[PDB]
């Protein structure tokens, strides 16, 4: 899985949010 | 990378936190 901004890529589903290095990200798997 | 409760697995590094389903997770890579 990956933390992404602004959205997941094709095939992936968002499962909440990452808190990483002072930013918020979509958690995508 | 993965979001895990209660902790990352040995070999992984905790890079931050996830929020998903009203819970706090370790963000592990
Ligand atoms: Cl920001
Ligand atoms: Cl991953």
């Amino acid at each position: 899985c990956y933390c992404r901004i602004p959205a997941c890529i094709a095939g992936e589903r968002r499962y909440x949010t990452c808190i990483y290095q002072g930013r918020l990200w979509a958690f995508c798997c």
